[PDB]
Order: structure tokens, then C-alpha cells, then sequence
């Protein structure tokens, strides 16, 4: 739709994704949701338990703008 | 990302943000960085000169998680 960055914080155990494919860097991740309502299909993800932090979706300092899900463009 | 207070000191007439709708009391500011990259659109901010100090950004005790900037998350 017309019109963010996702910012979605983790606590210690959380798990999110992270995408190999995506990512600017390897401690980059996004939330699960962001993940579902974006495109990484036959991309070199993986869950992880994230130790904290906050999802990249949405910042294209930390993630690739082809990564980003429907809300965060 | 995954994995902090930011706690930049300010000197007596540096400038930095005040912002009511983030702020956990009157005397509470965050660096104009971590403003820039946070999300306070349609808050009641202003430019101020601290009178030194620090900035609170990350500091759940001096300001609204909401409120932090990507970094200190
Ligand atoms: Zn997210
Ligand atoms: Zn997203
Ligand atoms: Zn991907
Ligand atoms: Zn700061
Ligand atoms: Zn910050
Ligand atoms: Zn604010």
C-alpha cells in the first residue's frame, strides 16, 4: 500500500529468521512476521534464537530492500 | 539487529531533542543521532541546549522503549 521501519524488539530467547540471502551483515535477523509477508524463497535462511535486539525489515542500513515484507516499504 | 544505553555526553551548550511523548519526566533528551533513527513522527519534540549531561536513549528508566533509536534495542 501507499505510505516504516519495523523495530520489533526480542527478548534473550526470542527466536526470529535470519537470511544469509538478505542480510547486510551476519548479525542482521527480522521478526517472524516480517519473514512470512516477505519473499525468500529459495533464499539461505534459517531460525535462530536471536539473543536479543531488534528486526532489520523496513532498513535498508541493515537489510536488503528486496528483503523487506509488504509493511515495511 | 541482534545482540546497550547510548549515554553520549553532552557539554553545557550542546544541543540535543527533547521529546514529551517519549520522555519519562521534564528532564529526560536523547543525541540528535538517536533521534534521527527513531520514530517520533507526530510527537511533541523540540531542538533544546541540554546544559550538559547524557543522552537516555536505550534507558528504559529515563524514556520510553517506543522511543529508542535502532541502535539501543
Ligand atoms: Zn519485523
Ligand atoms: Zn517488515
Ligand atoms: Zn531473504
Ligand atoms: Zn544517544
Ligand atoms: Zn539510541
Ligand atoms: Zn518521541
Amino acid at each position: 500500500r501507499r505510505g516504516g521501519v519495523c523495530g520489533s524488539v526480542w527478548g534473550q530467547n526470542d527466536i526470529a529468521y535470519r537470511c544469509r540471502t538478505c542480510e547486510n551483515d551476519p548479525t542482521c535477523a527480522i521478526c517472524v512476521p516480517c519473514f512470512q509477508n516477505g519473499d525468500h524463497n529459495s533464499h539461505d535462511y534459517s531460525i535462530i534464537y536471536t539473543g536479543g535486539g531488534c528486526c532489520d525489515c523496513g532498513d535498508e542500513t541493515a537489510w536488503k530492500p528486496d528483503g523487506f515484507c509488504s509493511n515495511h516499504k
